[PDB]
């Protein structure tokens, strides 16, 4: 049925109202022994108190103790070499179910139990995703951290299943220690006190949601900005204008997805799923049934640092002296401005730009450009290339001002999504795709 | 409907599937299909997860071969991932169709239900412990009151696996939730909606109760709650079959007193008048005696007194055998273990596991139909204090320790 | 964040009154005495034990002590009359302000404010709901009670505002002791233990409802029954067959009120807004929009008693010898058993049954069908009339079998009830409209 | 705009009205009307309520005929119809408007602003009051947590309606909410909703303070919940001026601390550290007295002191202010009334009419410049118990017996 909806409401709100309810700086070696001691501990009482303890003394820790540790997490956590070769030795010897299960047990780290254990404190996993992101800021110069990061995903994927996400409008009546993490993660506008808050959330031709996971309660883990138009825009400029007159809610057709970011560092690479959008459109379309269309006004981050090696390599596939030369015209901190030169490049860009998108891959069987990845991920399509729609000094550098509008069909959207998952196509216009 | 090559198929289809709707949409129709598959096509689907969905050899070999060859950590964390079962993936895959979990929950009954008649089901069952254990975490393990106004749907289910003492029809239920002097409560988790994991069944009195009889009987008269002072724990359910194996954690019981007391202030000693599902399998166990030092000449004597259609009610042929039969569940207790060095009995494991004290052996406490087939009528009555939870429960699990009380610790042999 | 914050909020704070929601016999001269000690009170808290005490009393009371607690509302607990005619006097000596006021004053009988007391005890509405039920029983054979029910109509009036009022749909999610009330109050469907219950609620092709108002907690006022279905039936017996084959609610596409009822007697003529109905299709619709038709297969009590007054009229209106003579059919054991007298009577009955409807007012000026004054005010049409839709030996004596379909249409609910509150108008279809002389 | 002519004009047109639909629509839109329009036309509607929406003249004469005619009951009871001012029955209507409450209590409080200029409106008033009373059923109002998790839009009001300690912006706010050695409560009534109608902010410590400085201080040092053995409601405020009047029982105080108590069970006495606006005013109003035995030449010296701007700083003229004060203070609560047998501190009759009981009359508690303003700086505690709070009330309500301190009654 359908009262499966209350049932986790009432039961998230349990989980919720529990947790708002519930130290000295330690070496890496203390953690070290801390950890093994939790790691052999059969009690449950004396479990949790020993993980509690090992996640204060982390979090206390000096930068370096910290390090030392996660590098044990590496060197002294990994599987048990003897027991997993005694392990493949066997199933070489008789590929039996035994043999196939043991080595199963044998091979995995023991980081893993670690881990396990640590997430029965409370607070647990929310100090646990503060770990995996330092552990994520430390594979640059220790790569070696890459297999330790790789067992946080492998639990952190099991724990936040997306049957449990749930969105809410992060409006005026949202909980305070809620919004004053919004306050932190506003990445557009600006908001140093709870006035700029209260300003930012103000108007109604703005709007933001926020998906939570009853993991980490209270953490809206993805943060959704909206705004509110008639009109699909081509430039972010006018959408931010401070001094503009904001329409209503019921003056609207076309719902805006101005930004969209992901609030915790440590939950990079964690996937929550491929029709998220999808339902921040119908929690839009259920209250303004009004809102025709859908469309996002995102930016293109890696196209400019993409037009840099496509262009540095004279031998381009398709990019002649013809168009090189014009082309460097970007080379010029105003260029922008030169109505002249702006026109010039208009065709030139958005020419190659097609083919950063439609045409260019990153490594695995994948668009290049990220924001792409997510939004046609999401089953949208790339409808429209604005040139200049962010002449920033941010967006200039980011992608020379170039910004896209994918288009979400509440009809079309999986409809896109198994297509790009199951073959490759990358559903875009047609007026985009005419510029190969 | 579908035969169990189909179900392999489609399985095969959703493992190899990409898209995300599209993967939900193969993974509710398998498991729609296997619900209406026949005994055999769901022995068949059940068996080709033992033997077609096992570790891919292939891509094991090259792991075993990368690793001998570069025993690097690249290549130890390629042979983790390569020594998985495809089981798991499939399993994890179909729980994203709605209702996946409670149906994955079926399968796994259905599984454990087989593994006598066929072993090798034993492999798939252990790939569903491990992911259960994960999914259901006791984190999100929520206790909730459950009464006469809790909803109907739920209350069904309560009669229906109500395990101790069989509660025949809705008045019988509402005679369990509706006196003021009764108490009950449930333990629901995010993974099952409706469906209470674990219930329990307390009972506010005044005295430490020996005999159920008194509690059920739908005669005596309540007690207004700020006038009990004790809490009776006279029945403890465990409602999932496919959920057998997984711990919810051991300081459930505790979380249930916690409540009582915040609520009645005025209660402050907390009993359970418990059963003892595994006397009567072991004391018979005993009685083809090869050679213990526990039963004799003049023992079995009285023992067959036990074999007859009611020698409860005749003081006679009775009152004889109350102080063998209790001197020998006080070795029952304290000694005999299990496989894996656990106290013997699964009630004494629950408590115990809760940081109870066994505190009294009841002769005769309950004389229902079950009760006899169980320990010859025998209940017991663990203690719990606050207290003391946490260190008999730390002492009981970090030294194999059984906290019981001296009357109790002096009547073994 | 303002209809659907209110509505967040609203539903919380009823959560909380809702779960804090969850005595010796005395003679009608104690209880008496009791409500002087009750009204002459200053404090809360003794305030409340009296009032809890008397009601308990009440309660225990004997019938005939109940009684006579009753008629002395009546008689001893009216307005003073010696200030009342004080003020009269104030007043006609020169109307000031401070006179009306007074008046006003002097005017309210003793019954108020001991009801308003009585309110305070817990359990205390519930208690006022079953004594005024217990006054309504005796106007009969107790006239002077009348004015003790005008008083509690208007405090219960103030109590109810319709603005708490809450629909809730009630199937086996419900709360088992919602449920085991409304396996009292269930009207058509027969219902035992929990098998029957659980049995009617099961088919996916029905559907009741029922309004909740804070005031009295876990109780359903308003109990409504609906039928899933593909087109708006002239006759219950086939509804409510229980050798009938289910149909996916998926799959109607009409949606059938078919029971309607007031679930507590002493809530008889309290008014909980004009646009009841209206929610509950809303509400349906939104859940299976697979459903274009809203109709009722309603009842029609008290056409029997009126066509009965027409007869024995021998100047009736519109009774011409052939009508006279036809009629007479419907004086007989079986006259339904026999196609030839029905579709004989059909004509006539239908008939007089649009005068009936489109003509025959009540006492005051509202349409004289106790069933058609609801469905009206709640902005239905009507639509239809089913000769011989119910020949149960019930139906029979209500309205010779005559039963009907009002037509709700999520488009004029509003227009028509405004049209038969403001202009008097009824909304009728021309099939019916163009029925009558 | 609209003018206070077609404001009346509307009404009429709502108590005539039949459908409610339509019914709803009019009274929003003179909700609305009255709203946005000017102050003069306002007044207008106002007065003419006082003025053409009285009884029905008419009908009050027929109906006072026929009961000196036959005084029946059926009299009787239509004559208490024809009494009532049409003024409830609009009032009454426009209530079942969206939103129409909370534009109901705004209205109230424009006449209630508006009397002293125009008392003929207090006719207008009596009605209002006599409406919310209903409304307001004490039955729903409901405790709940105020802290750091509650919806911005609420704690907002919260701020805004500080009316004990004020608080000047979210961080100040975030403050008494957050630290563990802090809690809060309001009160509120499905009629209005997210509108706190009572709220308390309570300290918990473990002793009874007798100044507000170390309370409201931001440098201070926190406490675990269960590390209290006290709970100290330093401010109580009454949020809106509209429902000014208008009961919500006496019994808010148990409320709380049977809350405080249940959670933190470490907590075993309740205490208030309370202002004393009727202080001001009365020892203003005193010095003027043609006579009065709390008021001789030897004291009216001694007391000239406080006179001063800034006395409050200097330990010298100070201590002869202490013994003078607060035995006119003892007095005032003890003694002094107002138009009724009832205390005359609006603060004293709150919490004794509450069942606490004057236990100390802490000297100069607050140096606040408003503290001055009124209680010269002077606060007071209440002891609230749960085993005597309805014993107190009872007393008090039933015979007027104020319950003090005898540490407070022979000053
Ligand atoms: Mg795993
Ligand atoms: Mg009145």
């Amino acid at each position: 049925a359908d009262r499966a909806s209350e049932f986790l409401g009432g039961l998230f709100n349990s989980l919720t109202e529990r947790g708002r309810s519930l130290s000295q700086p330690m070496s890496g070696d203390e953690l070290i022994a801390l950890s093994e001691t939790l790691l052999s501990r059969r009690g449950e009482a004396s479990g949790v108190a020993l993980a509690a303890s090992l996640l204060a003394g982390y979090e206390a820790a000096d930068e370096d103790d910290k390090l030392a540790f996660l590098d044990a997490l590496a060197e002294q956590f990994g599987p048990d070499l003897a027991e997993l070769n005694t392990a493949i030795e066997a199933f070489r010897a008789d590929a039996s179910a035994e043999a196939t299960g043991e080595l199963l047990r044998a091979a995995e780290p023991r980081r893993q139990e670690l881990i396990r254990r640590l997430n029965h404190a409370p607070g647990g996993t929310a100090a646990l995703v503060k770990m995996r992101e330092a552990v994520l800021a430390r594979i640059a110069a220790h790569p070696q951290l890459r297999h330790v990061d790789d067992d946080f995903v492998h639990l952190f994927t099991s724990w936040f299943n997306r049957g449990f996400l749930v969105l809410q409008r992060i409006d005026w009546t949202t909980p305070a220690n809620i919004l004053e993490k919004i306050i932190r993660y506003e990445q557009v506008h600006t908001i140093h006190d709870w006035d700029d808050l209260r300003a930012r959330l103000a108007p109604p031709d703005r709007r933001c949601y926020g998906f939570f996971h009853p993991r980490l309660v209270d953490e809206p883990l993805i943060f959704v900005e909206v705004a509110l138009t008639k009109d699909s825009p081509a430039a972010i400029a006018p959408l931010l204008d401070l001094e503009r007159e904001p329409i209503a809610a019921s003056d609207a057709t076309t719902a805006v997805f101005y930004s969209i970011s992901n609030t915790q560092q440590g939950l990079a690479g964690i996937s929550f799923g491929n029709f998220l959008i999808k339902q921040v459109v119908e929690e839009i379309k259920r209250e303004l049934p009004n809102v025709q269309t859908f469309v996002t006004l995102s930016p293109v981050p890696g196209f400019a640092k993409w037009l840099k090696r496509e262009r540095d390599n004279p031998d381009s596939t398709l990019l002649d002296a013809s168009a090189r030369t014009a082309l460097e015209a970007l080379d010029t901190p105003n260029w922008f401005d030169d109505a002249d030169t702006a026109d010039r490049l208009k065709p030139i860009v958005l020419q190659l730009a097609a083919a950063y998108f439609l045409q260019a891959k990153g490594p695995n069987g994948r668009p290049l450009d990220p924001v792409a990845r997510f939004h046609l991920g999401n089953g949208a399509r790339l409808d429209r290339l604005n040139f200049l729609g962010d002449r920033s000094p941010n967006g200039m550098r980011q992608s020379h001002g170039l910004m896209v509008n994918y288009l979400y069909a509440l009809g079309d959207i999986e409809a896109n999504h198994e297509a790009l998952f199951e073959r490759g196509q990358i559903a875009a216009a047609s007026a985009v795709r005419k510029l190969v």
